[PDB]
């Protein structure tokens, strides 16, 4: 019980450490639907020019917007993982003895089952934290989103683009235990995996975020390749990896910071 409130608080630490360069990084991969909703003026330059603006115009509490839903993220998915994580790894689980490719694909189908087990019940919090992120306001908090959310298109506008985070779930598990088996010490080796992992797996993201942006809007994607299709053609590939750099920022910052917050408990 206090193990599991202290891990809690562990966290929340991190999280709201690494929260103002996430906004940064969700405010610049989500302009264009902001810019559709008219909540944003004009086009972000880059990192630098959205942290300046942001600051200019909101201020510095600013940057912790959403923050909490990602502190309060923890408590749902950790009841869910004593409870089923050891069971589905039991299910898929292997040894590298006994045979690498039934380890790897072992390895995928029990984090993409316990992964998926988790956001059926705590995808929501990322949907607001998200909303509550890109902003310039349009909702006023948590509760605000849900009510609005479920009075505008209901249940299923909390989970908007839940199969391309499945799927972001499932090829970022195999980029990064890939990568880590394929290669001061410690921080390189999980910044520079988690960095070429977050990157390639990046365009699922974006897919997500933004299909999580239409939500309580009259025009909609049909659907996550819809979305890719849409996005690629009007604003290019390379939209797909918008607030790809200030994500890896985010991730360098996150690291280090947890790493502290370990070393001080
Ligand atoms: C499409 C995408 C992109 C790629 C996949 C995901 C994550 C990276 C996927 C990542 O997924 C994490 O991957 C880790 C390494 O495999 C894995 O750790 S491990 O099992 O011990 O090895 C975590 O499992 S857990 O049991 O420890 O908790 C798992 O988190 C979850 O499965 C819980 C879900 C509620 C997400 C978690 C997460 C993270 O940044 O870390 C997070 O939710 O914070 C995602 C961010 C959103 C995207 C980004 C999703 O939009
Ligand atoms: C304790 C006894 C040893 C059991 C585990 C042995 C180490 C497993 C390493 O296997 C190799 O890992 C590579 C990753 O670098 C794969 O690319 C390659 O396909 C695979 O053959």
């Amino acid at each position: 019980l206090i193990d599991f409130l202290m891990g809690g608080v562990s966290a929340a630490v991190a999280k709201t450490a690494a929260s103002p360069i996430e906004r940064v990084k969700l405010l610049i991969q989500n302009q264009d639907e902001m810019l559709k909703q008219g909540t944003l003026d004009r086009k972000y330059a880059g990192i630098l020019d959205c942290f300046k603006r942001t600051a200019t115009q909101e201020g510095v509490i600013s940057f912790w917007r959403g923050n909490t839903a990602n502190v309060i993220r923890y408590f749902p998915t950790q009841a869910l993982n004593f409870a089923f994580k050891d069971k589905i790894k039991a299910m898929f689980g292997f040894k590298k003895e006994e045979g690498y490719a039934k380890w790897f694909a072992g390895n995928l189908a029990s984090g993409g089952a316990a992964g998926a087990l988790s956001l059926l019940f705590v995808y929501s919090l990322d949907y607001a934290r998200t909303r509550l992120a890109a902003d310039s306001r349009q909702f006023n908090g948590l509760i605000d989103v849900y009510k609005k959310t479920l009075k505008s298109d209901g249940v299923a506008g909390l989970y908007r683009g839940f199969l391309p985070s499945v799927v972001g779930i499932v090829v970022y598990r195999g980029l990064y235990f890939g990568m880590y088996d394929s290669l001061l010490a410690s921080f390189l080796l999980g910044w520079v995996v988690t960095t070429g992992a977050s990157t390639c797996s990046y365009p699922l993201d974006t897919v997500r975020r933004r299909m999580m942006m239409t939500s309580g809007q009259a025009v909609k994607y049909d659907g996550a390749f819809d979305c890719l299709r849409k996005i690629v053609a009007a604003e290019g590939v390379g939209s797909l990896f918008k607030g790809c750099g200030a994500n890896i920022l985010r991730g360098v910052a996150g690291a280090g910071v947890i790493s502290m917050y370990d070393q001080l408990q």
